[PDB]
């Protein structure tokens, strides 16, 4: 790396330039693949635009874009297209990140199952690797290409590889020609954006000035209270990074201090905490001082990793998470942003795209007892000649929940002080971190100081506003330079409040006390007004975007201060626009609120909401206060016990009249997995013959030697999978799986057998998905599925021979659903049939009424081991043109229940993996696009029952959450293949 190759997106020291503008990256992760509803992509982009972000980081899953090796299809919901409009839209930029290798806690880290048949090992200059990686590459660094800034399009930045940090023992690492490679393919493809990484910790690995392999911008992350949600009070002793400013100019000192990943959540396993934990942890007290302390360090390219988090729906995860990818984020699965670290977020995006100054400040050591009396807090100094200083405060244990009362003394150009210079403390309540500010410029006015914090501020045609806010009960003090000009009459004018206090020196320095609260506090100083709110008050204030023109028009007249109106109150602001005489609003809201806008354009007069417009009080300085109609109604959905449930077996393999002739057959006696090298006369790995989804079955023939024989099996699945297994249509037993256990070795007697007989066993084995690779050199993605090793012996010590047949998902890597993707589909029969989608052939199903002898529901279940599937009707008629109405599928985890796992079918799509014996997920969302709101659905629910004596589903239900009235764009239904008879099935 030597250099930008164009001239659009530039960078030095200090920050990034964008159409040479310096601007802070701060950037939200979502993944398009765990979201498969194309027009639900701009919902997301307007949430993450509301907070002050100006970017979103996103993965590209390989192995759902080339399931068959040399046939790369990116096509339906697998495009990229409507994910790079939406950005466009939004305003949004993108930093791209296709790997090949992406980890994301996806199958294979992102690698497609074919890679298990590459003898080299994985992320290495191995050539049976690399080339395998080149067709994707050509394709999907193409697709980018086109979608750069300068294209017309969003992308700004590239990531090649991902997390490229370290390696097993005795590889070569960092290994140059390997990282030269990957830049290579993605130069080859037209990416001449710069090229940033995403070392784990700052190891210097690819950083400028290393030579062959090196990246553009050094990257690095950070994760550092750890990915386990168990105790979401406690933060360790020694958590909190402090050492990365000196890092970073140890390593790249030339380019921007970068947090290409820093923890937005935590990914969570079978067996763990579940995500609302996750969220207890990753909360906003967490927001405010990790992320306060990353701008301590002079952040400036800085992504939140995750920000949506979405589903891993068709078995697209890996096996240490299930379905859910909530990640505890601040925008839910579902897409709510209740959390309350949505809105701390906000309120740190907001302040720093109104702080120029904070670019080119320069972060000093962290001290104690220097820029304030006491001991108790640390503070880090971000110091600049002229154009402003910024001052990061924490509590010296950076942990602590005690309050402390402090003062603070800080360089001014009017020198140094003691503040609050009226008398009184401040106050640091628990876990909180504040930004002082001295010399901020705010318009033609400046803050000589303020230890409020500033939510946002703007020049207007008839005056200037600043919105400043602290903690309830915190004293704030803040001093303007001379806001009067000439004027001899000028005085202070109190407009709201009775707290507030204003005090003028004799060169006409303003000094202002205030006490935060509920009641707003509002003065105006000659044309600038400056409101003063408590921060749970600052959480309803939005500052959206006046647009520009042309195609670019959502990014407004610049990244850092742009032309914008502010508005109090609201559960989302999405957008505003000027139409004629009137500004028109698209907002959200889940509660009743009045709306206070704040910043008028000159000559507008007429206001609009979701396109109907509405009257307004004025206020005597100039705001709008609206009253919206907002009727949030009581939202009735179908009983799903009640539905018209019909049942189909879905392990007929283990009737005598099973025909297997069309199986394919075990026969391979090599393989190319050098990981695992086989143990058995034959390969049965699920990988060796194109199968790299969800449930393996194999049929195992042999001739009864002695009528008693002992059999020992070893299985492979994944974390959290199980097995079970049959002899004709006798069951033998299941492995019923744990957290803790990818492989079983499992011992049976096969009893009471004619000698000279030939019999079949059957073994059903589970994938929970294919492992990770993020150790270079190990090449754990490799780690098989299927049957790892079995020895058949007679009564009297002699081997039996078994010949085998296996299956998985119908076709293998010839996958029969192309709308739906390479790893919807497991193997089981209802699924290789197609009995999941829509409009299923009832004829082969049966129907009887639910408690009978005879049910065809899934809450009667089945009275013996095995698998059936059930799929029924849900019509949906909600309103959903004016709701966002978020719904759910809820299973009843009842402590007496025989263990089984299931499966979630919506229209097709697999929504759910639920394991009742290993947890934690009970309730799995399904957007709206994949449910249609207003038509018919079709549900499926496989059951598979692990014990003799069977299972049943104790209870499901569709719940919904509160509907939020909205002004989104209309979300299309995705129109997936219904149900056509399958030719070669079986
Ligand atoms: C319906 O209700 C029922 C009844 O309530 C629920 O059933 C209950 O389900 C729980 C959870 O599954 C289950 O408890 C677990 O039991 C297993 C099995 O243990 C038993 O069997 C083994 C095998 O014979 C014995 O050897 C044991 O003695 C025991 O008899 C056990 O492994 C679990 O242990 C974990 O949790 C304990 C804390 O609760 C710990 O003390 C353990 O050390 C262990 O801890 C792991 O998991 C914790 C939770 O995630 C985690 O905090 C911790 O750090 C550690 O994580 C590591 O290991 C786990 C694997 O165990 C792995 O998942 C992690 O991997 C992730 O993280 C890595 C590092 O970042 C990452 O690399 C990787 O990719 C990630 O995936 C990590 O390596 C636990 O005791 C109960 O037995 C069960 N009760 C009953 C009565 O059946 C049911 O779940 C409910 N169903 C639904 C749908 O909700
Ligand atoms: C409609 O959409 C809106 C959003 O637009 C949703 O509103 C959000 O709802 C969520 C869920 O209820 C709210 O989050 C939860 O908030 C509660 C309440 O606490 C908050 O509000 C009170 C004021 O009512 C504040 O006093 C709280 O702040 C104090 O305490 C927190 C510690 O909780 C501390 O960090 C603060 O600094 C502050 O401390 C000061 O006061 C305390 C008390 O006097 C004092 O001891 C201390 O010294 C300081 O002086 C706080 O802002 C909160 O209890 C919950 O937290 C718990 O759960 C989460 C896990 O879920 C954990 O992360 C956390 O650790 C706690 O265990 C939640 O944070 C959210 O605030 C609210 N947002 C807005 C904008 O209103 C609606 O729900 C939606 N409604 C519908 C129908 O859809
Ligand atoms: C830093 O402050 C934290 C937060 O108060 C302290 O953590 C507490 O430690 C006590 C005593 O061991 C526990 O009983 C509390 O439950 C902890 N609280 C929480 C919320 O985790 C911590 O010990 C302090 N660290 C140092 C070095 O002083
Ligand atoms: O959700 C976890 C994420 O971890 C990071 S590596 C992070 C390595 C690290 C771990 C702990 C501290 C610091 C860095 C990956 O790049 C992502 O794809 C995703 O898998
Ligand atoms: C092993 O890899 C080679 C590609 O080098 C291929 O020709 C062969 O069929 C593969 N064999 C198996 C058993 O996957
Ligand atoms: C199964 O047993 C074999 C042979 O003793 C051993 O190599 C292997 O580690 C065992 N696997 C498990 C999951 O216990």
């Amino acid at each position: 790396a030597k250099g930008p190759l164009q001239n659009i997106v530039t960078w030095d020291e200090h920050s990034l330039f964008v159409h040479g503008e310096r601007v802070v990256i701060f950037s939200g992760e979502v993944h398009p693949f765990r979201l498969p509803v194309p027009s639900l992509y701009l919902d997301v982009f307007h949430k993450i635009k509301a907070l002050g972000f100006n970017t979103v980081s996103f993965y590209v899953d390989w192995a759902l874009l080339e399931g068959k090796p040399g046939r790369f299809r990116a096509d339906g919901i697998f495009s990229l297209e409507p994910f790079f409009e939406a950005a466009t839209k939004a305003g949004i930029y993108l930093l791209a990140r296709p790997g090949p290798y992406i980890n994301a806690e996806v199958s294979g880290g992102g690698f497609p199952g074919w890679l298990q048949r590459v003898k080299g090992k994985l992320r290495t200059d191995a050539p049976d690797y690399l080339h395998a990686t080149d067709n994707y590459v050509a394709h999907i660094a193409s697709i980018i290409a086109k979608a750069q800034i300068t294209n017309g399009g969003p992308v700004i930045l590239y990531q090649p590889e991902n997390e490229y940090s370290g390696a097993a023992e005795g590889v070569l690492f960092p290994n140059k020609p390997y990282m030269q490679y990957v830049i290579d393919q993605a130069r080859n493809a037209g990416i001449i954006v710069p090229l940033i990484n995403n070392d784990a910790f700052p190891g210097g690995t690819g950083a400028p000035g290393t030579g062959l392999g090196s990246v553009d911008i050094y990257g690095h992350d950070g994760y550092p209270l750890g990915f386990d949600c168990a105790h979401p009070s406690a933060w360790p002793d020694n958590g909190l990074p402090t050492t990365w400013r000196q890092d970073h100019l140890n390593i790249s000192p030339s380019t921007p201090f970068s947090l290409v990943e820093f923890q937005g959540g935590a990914f969570d396993p079978f067996g763990g905490w579940g995500f609302e934990q996750c969220s207890a942890l990753v909360n906003h007290e967490f927001e405010r001082v990790f992320y306060k302390n990353n701008m301590a360090a002079g952040v400036t390219i800085f992504n939140i990793y995750m920000t949506f988090g979405g589903t891993n729906w068709g078995n697209l995860g890996h096996p240490g998470g299930y379905t859910s990818y909530d990640y505890g984020a601040s925008i839910r699965e579902d897409r709510r942003i209740d959390r309350e670290k949505y809105s701390e977020l906000k309120l740190q995006g907001q302040f720093l795209k109104v702080s120029p100054g904070y670019i080119t400040a320069t972060p000093e050591n962290a001290t104690q007892g220097v820029y304030s009396d006491s001991q108790n807090i640390v503070i880090t100094p971000l110091l600049a000649k002229e154009s402003g200083d910024f001052f990061v405060v924490r509590h010296a244990n950076y942990s602590s929940t005690d309050t402390a009362s402090y003062t603070v003394k800080l360089p001014t150009s009017a020198g140094d002080l003691t503040i609050p210079q009226l008398g009184g403390s401040l106050t640091l309540t628990g876990r909180d971190s504040k930004i002082h500010v001295t010399d901020y410029p705010v318009g033609k006015f400046t803050l000589l100081y303020s230890t409020a914090e500033i939510f946002t501020w703007n020049e207007f045609a008839e005056k200037t506003v600043l919105v400043l806010y602290g903690g309830a009960q915190e004293l704030h003090e803040f001093a303007v330079k001379n806001p009067f000009g000439s004027s001899k009459t000028a005085k202070a004018k109190k407009i709201e409040g009775s707290n507030v206090t204003i005090h003028t020196t004799s060169n006409l320095t303003v000094v202002l006390q205030w006490t935060a609260s509920s009641a707003r506090q509002v003065v105006q100083l000659g044309s600038l007004v400056i409101y003063m709110v408590d921060r749970n008050s600052a959480y309803n204030y939005w500052v959206p975007t006046l647009p520009g023109s042309g195609k670019q028009s959502a990014y407004g007249s610049s990244l850092m201060n742009p032309d914008s109106v502010i508005i109090n109150g609201g559960y989302l602001i999405r957008s505003v626009a000027i139409k004629g005489n009137a500004l028109s609003v698209q907002a959200d809201f889940n509660v009743t609120t009045p709306l206070e806008i704040i910043g008028i354009p000159k000559g507008i007069s007429k206001l609009a909401v979701n396109g109907k417009e509405l009257g307004y009080s004025v206020s005597e300085l100039g705001d709008w206060i609206a009253h919206p109609a907002i009727e949030i109604p009581h939202v009735q959905v179908p009983e799903l016990t009640k539905l018209k449930w019909y049942k189909v077996d879905s392990l007929p393999e283990i009737r005598s009249n099973y025909d297997d002739s069309r199986w394919p057959l075990a026969n391979l006696r090599t393989s190319n997995n050098t990981y695992a090298p086989l143990k058995t006369p034959v390969s049965l790995y699920g990988s060796d013959y194109g199968f790299h989804a969800g449930t393996l079955l194999f049929r195992g023939r042999f001739t009864a030697r002695t009528a008693r024989q002992q059999l020992f099996l070893s299985t492979q699945g994944g974390s959290a999978f199980a097995s079970s297994v049959w002899l004709n249509d006798r069951f033998i037993g299941s492995f019923t799986g744990f957290d803790a256990a990818s492989a079983a070795n499992s011992s049976y007697t096969l009893d009471r057998l004619v000698r000279g007989r030939r019999y079949i066993l059957t073994v059903v084995v589970d994938s929970t998905g294919l492992d990770e690779n993020w150790t270079t050199g190990d090449d754990s993605m490799k780690a098989p599925r299927g049957i790892l090793d079995y020895a058949l012996t007679s009564s009297s010590g002699a081997n039996v021979s078994i010949s085998w047949k296996l299956t998985g998902n119908l076709g293998g890597e010839d996958y029969r659903d192309v709308f739906r993707g390479p790893l919807n589909e497991g193997g089981l029969f209802f699924e290789r049939q197609g009995f999941h989608l829509p409009s299923p052939p009832l004829s082969d199903f049966t129907h009887g009424p639910s408690s009978s002898s005879s049910s065809s529901s899934p809450l009667d279940g089945i009275a013996h081991a095995g698998i059936a599937f059930y799929a029924a009707k849900l019509p949906l008629h909600l309103p959903a043109q004016e709701y966002d109405i978020p719904l759910s599928f809820v299973f009843d985890n009842a402590t007496a229940a025989a263990p089984y796992r299931a499966l979630l079918y919506v229209n097709g799509f697999q929504y759910g993996k639920y394991v009742s014996n290993i947890g934690p997920q009970t309730e799995f969302p399904v957007p709206e696009g994949i449910l249609d709101y207003n038509g018919d659905n079709w549900i499926g629910v496989a059951l598979w029952a692990l014990e003799s004596r069977g299972a049943k589903v104790p209870g499901l239900a569709l719940k919904s959450k509160s509907p939020i009235l909205t002004g989104r764009e209309r979300v299309e239904v995705v129109k997936g293949p219904h149900f056509k008879k399958r030719h070669g099935a079986y």
